[PDB]
């Protein structure tokens, strides 16, 4: 009674990233109380701007937040298999099999998945940079554009491999996103340094300086010839003020090619601070000539639309940036969501070495392997590991549908393709309309992001299902 | 539309005999328009004497005649399994399925079914009395008595057996079936010949005569010397008139040692006609030593309750007759259809030689393999290929509701015995609730039972599905 | 107002009749008021069975009378575009266009298809047998029985090739259908003669006559033997007696050796007298030997449940008889109405040496030319010609409704093959589901089909546009 | 469901505009909640006015801003074609079209719109002054004055010449709109030069000065003597003071013969520096001979109404400026609009030199030719490329509807006309109520309007289409 509203409310929020699931998938209208509008195709986007407070619809949700913190991708893909799964389980319910049945069945047909999924998986070279590629333009996809992404997911390919450590482990935080207004999509590029996006104050001054001294100066200017006495005394070539600049001071600054660039932000001051290293200096007599840092080279090239600093050739990081341009603000961050979610699965598949056929063919292939496996089961339990099995059949549909195309005869072809050892790799093409193999088409995602959303889709439902009666209680906590 | 009524009309004629499926079936209450009741578990009978207008009802009813003209049971089973069939056709026309896809299945569905069917079923030899009595015990006691039914199969498998020809056919009118009142069920005995419900029309007359020249006399008596003077010049010594005989014609009778008896039965000088080998004379000049028919003895034995002749030791007909024995009418005609019944399945054995192992484990067998065959078929053609094997679980499941248990946890328990190469026997028993070896049980029926149930049931169906629209029509015919 | 529900009635019966279109065509099922059943999958005998008593209802049965009695196949298809066509124009109606030019329009575009239609048949021998063949074929097939017309159309072919004269007329009278219950439907042959449904009324009788001299005598003979004389005297051989023949006229005609029958039907005494050539006397004076007919060969052989007597070896008559055997009366009911409809079909090759692809593919074809005329059409007559082309799409739609196709990607695949100077033989085959070259499939049907058909649907939608207002009238006639 | 309210909301704004469509356009009357009334046949004016609040409505009108800033006409055409396409697209998804195929139609069938016209468009030479009349015809007459362009189209047409660069480039803001209240809308003239809506402070000043030495002077007068030495020493003729000049300093410069206005707005003060070259002085130490702007004419012509200073005959900025006269205030607003508009068309047109015939005629081409194209699709996808070619019907049938006459009879003449390769610039000339020739007519348009339109039409309604539910958001940005 009370719990059946639980499973309602967390296939609510199933159903509403249901229809963005894949290229073709559609576009949701994001509208707050101040009358501000938002269209997005990317699933979490949506899931965590929701007003969502039913308790039941949270504990789905951290799916999500669970999904896209240790894989990346795939968000969308767990929460549809967790909505599904419950409708399935409410159907076992009307048939009177008690709820720890079915999560005796879930859970047993959880793990099953889990060590087929191990075998259906295929393995890959960690320096296999075309897997990569087509693992990044698999990922990114999903959100809605064609062919810009081969120009992207190379760029991405690239940036990922560099800020590989000798332990195959990949940090995120050692590649980092920079988003700047442009001209063009395509503008955007991988950039091996740091980036700041400012100019020298006076053209007069020298553009360049090899082997820099950085220094980072959070005192305005605007006493003073001692100011200049001290920091040049320091035996500096490359002064960034937080803060302005005095006119005169800019003046000496370009007589003693020196370049200096003023109302730098607080963002280029810490990552500054933290990759070159630096000490944020709050007392002119601190500056000495060990807080400055060491770059390779420091150059202010103009790009299309804007001018900025580039500080390449810097030995010491081991890390890259990467210079997100658009036309608008929105695109912009459209596209820094498209790299955070390419990041973690090329990270997943360098970290995992194993990749499994997309497009909804792993789903059917585990599917018909689950229904073999639940063949064999006595008891009760038999009929929620059926259920767990025709569930998975939700990611291939949703497809079939967001493409278009009759989901019935699409699901029917493709379990033809899979039966009586078949091509494991069978799936639907939603640019072509016809059943093809994923791994020819470079459709292939990593196997974590199947395994954690497996998992995590199966414990949620498996804790909701445990929940018969919601009590008013006082005050706890 | 007004085509689903139809689909609606077969399944209440199905769910009016559903439970009266197998041993510990349910019976069912019939009162006619005078108030007159009859308790019955025998499906074929409640659907007969069913008030059935609907012509879709109608059309159902005509698998039932087919059934027991060309197998005598399994009438039910034909039934219920076309019941299932309308209603899982109606749960894919809700998925906007057309018609004739359905009909493309269950066609291509029922095919796979014969040739199943054709590989499951065993070979036994056709004199192998104890499987025939397996046979007969399976067939009989659906209907409700237990073990009283090995001292009737063993008479009925020693009757068929006898009048199976040098062919291997069995024709189930040299069996006469005989009904008359007694003090017991037990009593009901084989006598090797046949019998004349009549006793001599005076006891002066000898009772006994040997290689006996029968003489069917169809002119009443009651001129007449040279009709005496003609009838005992045919050297004949038994005579049996249709209409009377005179009582001065009787004293000449009982005077030359000659037996005779009047008021002969239509049917006795049909039967006398057809096994001895006598013709219907109309003119007493007819009447030739040719015209009589051999018998090695003729005797009347006097019975609990009555006294009769008995025509035994005829070793020309080949031919035998069953006395049914009862305390009330209603008994005695439950009995003899159960013989009728009993007859079909062992003459359907010998003439086949192919049998299958019964407690729906040859209908769970044949849904598992024909779920098989589904897999690989490719367009909506699969899903009616799906439905026609979930469709044969309505016959163990009603096994199981009727036997008092949960059908969904037997049902889950045999599909599992069966699952991957698994006892292909395997079934529930009514009588103690476990899963068991039916071969080992002695529960067997034969193959025709199976293979013309199930196709009469899918061309049923298929022509109900044909049907979009009934129209008004006038006068026709 | 009053005007559209006529438009409304004609819909009525044309949706009636509908779904039986095509081999893959649905039944209909036929109720009477005394609760007889008739399945059907024909069209025209649901249209004649119907309780129509609507006026406009009527006039558009008419069509169909017509459409069968100058083609013989197509009243199904006509009466479909028919509706179609009213559906269309109540469209138009409902754009505030006038019924007048609605019927210009559909006038101007009915002359236009008979342009295209003459343009588009193909020619072909009336020696080809291949080619009349599959006309047969395709025109029986749409009834529901596969490969059993191979043999019953190279029947019907050989039928018709034999009765048509030096002018390639074909006179339907000249083929007698004959209709006997038999064993199976392939028992089905073709005679070269007449047939007689008589035996010889005394089996003493000769049997066999060669160079036979028919005799018609109508008058019974039950004086008599002056009759004999005149009888023999006239030099006859064969006698064929329309009332009674006396039992000593029985003997002296077995004697003589001359074979009589009796009671012979009033329509055996009409085909003799026309086939053979023989007068019906009124008078035995009247009997001559030149009032004879001759025949090669009259023989009396038994058949299936049946013994007949059979008159071939006739080289004068030049006419034959169909031998129509089946299982049950339904069965022969449906077998007639299959001949008289390939009949037909073929007769229209022979005569007309024209012939279309089948399957709609000449529909798709027909109205993709005449969108093209319908382009060119200033003033509102326009619009007409644009609905009068798309109605014809309704000819292929129900062929993929009833096939249980999507009629939507199936109309538009055919349309894509039929454009910029495509194969205008595409067309839908109702037994694989792909689009295919109709003329290499055997899909053929005579032009006269088509043209008549759409005529018939034209005009008749054109009378009732013309109706406005229905008036209550008294007495008239 | 949620989705079509969105495809209702922007067909509302379409129709909204629909009928202000050509010369012969309706007017739409704008009351705010002031009660201030403006009567207008221009859509953009209409669009921005409206209180649009439904952000459907919102993402519909950011396309008039869009052909607005790209072309500068047009804007009510690509709102109509976007309303139409939402509607024929509303017939599809009654048809169980799936969204994302009709988005894959409008997308390909919007793209082949690109290509043919291409080809259509004619070319134009640059310096074809009478064809660039016709251009600016064409584009101010769907307001609502006749005649009076042509004395204004032949104005525009010479100030659009005048400030195309060597590169065939034009740019508006060379071109210095100015609007002032006179004696009749005839008195609107083109200046080579600047204006400066001033006069002189003291009437003893000399009016001319040739040769003139610009200085703007920003700061106020009212040391003094030390002023006047320095200003006289830098060897200037011509000053500008935007604040206040002294009055005794005023009479200082009515004796040395030098002209000077006070009271100088902002705006001049910035085009002053922008044309002539010259900068704001912050510092009178700053002002120098070289700071000064030159210009061949500085004279101050009364007009109808005002006196105001000419700048003429400045051979360095190459630009000029419109004078626009009129009655009252909103006279002179509205045709300020209408330069603007002709300015971009004809800007268009010399950039290109790709014109298209108006009138609708164009549209029909389009229509019909994408008709052809449509036929050659197979699968669903087809559906939609027609409806986007019936789609342009809605700008000829909004012609015919404001002219008057039946939009259907004439919608079927012009296809008639344009039909099997006509004259594909036949179109309404909706001043005579016939088809005729539109190049021949004088109508034509830049194919710049049409391509951007019809693009920004496709556009939007395929972000519309991908928007299948919106969902209630918190927070967000
Ligand atoms: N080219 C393609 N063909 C078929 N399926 C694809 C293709 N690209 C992506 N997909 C499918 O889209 C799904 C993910 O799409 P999306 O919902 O955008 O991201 P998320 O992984 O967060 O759910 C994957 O399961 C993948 O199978
Ligand atoms: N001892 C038993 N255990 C399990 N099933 C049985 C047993 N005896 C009979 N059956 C089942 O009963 C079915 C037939 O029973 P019943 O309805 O009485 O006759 P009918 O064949 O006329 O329907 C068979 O399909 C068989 O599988
Ligand atoms: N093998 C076939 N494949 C496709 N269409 C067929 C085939 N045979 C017959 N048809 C179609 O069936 C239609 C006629 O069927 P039916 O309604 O039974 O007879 P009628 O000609 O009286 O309407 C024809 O238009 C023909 O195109
Ligand atoms: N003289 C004319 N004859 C026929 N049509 C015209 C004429 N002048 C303009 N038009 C039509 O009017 C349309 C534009 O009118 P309007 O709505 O006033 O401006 P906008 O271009 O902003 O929509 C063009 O598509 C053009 O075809
Ligand atoms: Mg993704
Ligand atoms: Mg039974
Ligand atoms: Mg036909
Ligand atoms: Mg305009």
């Amino acid at each position: 009674d009370a719990q059946r509203m639980n499973i309602l409310a967390g296939r609510i929020i199933a159903e509403t990233v249901r229809s963005t699931l894949g290229p073709k998938g559609m576009d949701k209208m994001l509208v707050d109380d101040l009358g501000d509008v938002v269209v997005t195709n990317d699933g979490v986007t949506i899931l965590r701007e929701m007003s969502v407070e039913h308790p039941a619809a949270k504990m789905l949700i951290e799916v999500a937040k669970t999904q896209e913190k240790e894989v990346g991708d795939g968000t969308t893909t767990a929460v549809v298999v967790a909505g599904e799964l419950l409708r399935k389980a409410e159907e076992l319910l009307d048939q009177n099999v008690h709820p720890t049945i079915v999560v005796k069945g879930y859970q047993a047909a959880a793990q099953k998945a889990q060590e087929l999924l191990k075998t259906i998986a295929c393995e890959v070279g960690a320096q296999d940079k075309e897997i990569l590629t087509k693992i990044a333009m698999t990922s990114i996809t999903g959100k809605g554009a064609e062919k810009a992404k081969e120009k992207l997911a190379e760029i991405i390919v690239e940036a990922v491999s560099a800020v590989v450590d000798d332990e195959g482990k990949v940090d995120k935080d050692l590649i980092k996103i920079e988003k700047k207004s442009g001209a063009s999509i395509d503008d955007t590029e991988l950039i091996k340094g740091v980036l700041v996006d400012k100019e020298r104050v006076s053209a007069q001054m020298p553009k360049k300086v090899t082997d820099a001294k950085i220094a980072l100066l959070n005192c305005a200017i605007e006493m003073l010839k001692d100011m200049v006495a001290e920091i040049k005394a320091s035996g500096a070539n490359v002064l960034f003020c937080q803060k302005g600049i005095d006119d005169l001071a800019q003046h000496y600054l370009a007589k003693e090619g020196i370049v200096a660039a003023r109302r730098v932000k607080k963002s280029d001051m810490e990552k500054l601070a933290k990759a070159t290293g630096a000490n944020v200096i709050t007392n002119i007599k601190d500056l000495s000539a060990q807080d400055l840092g060491d770059a390779g080279l420091v150059e202010e090239r103009k790009i299309s639309g804007d001018s900025m600093i580039f500080v390449e050739e810097c030995k010491h990081p081991k890390a890259v940036t990467m210079l997100i341009r658009g036309t608008t603000e929105h695109v912009i961050e459209e596209v820094a969501r498209a790299v955070d979610a390419a990041v973690g699965v090329v990270g997943c598949t360098i970290e995992d070495g194993r990749i499994v056929s997309g497009g909804g063919s792993t789903e059917v292939e585990l599917s018909m392997k689950l229904r073999e496996y639940a063949e064999g089961i006595s008891g009760r339990e038999q009929l929620a590991v059926r259920a767990f099995a025709d569930a998975l059949e939700v990611i291939p549909r949703t497809l079939a549908e967001n493409a278009g195309l009759d989901a019935i005869e699409i699901l029917v072809k493709v379990r033809a393709a899979h039966a009586s050892n078949g091509n494991k790799c069978a799936g639907l093409n939603v640019f072509t309309g016809a059943v093809e193999d994923m791994c020819e088409n470079g459709v292939v995602e990593p196997l974590r992001v199947k395994t954690q959303a497996i998992q995590s889709a199966a414990e949620s439902t498996e804790m909701l299902l445990r929940i018969d009666d919601v009590i008013a209680a006082e005050k706890l906590r």
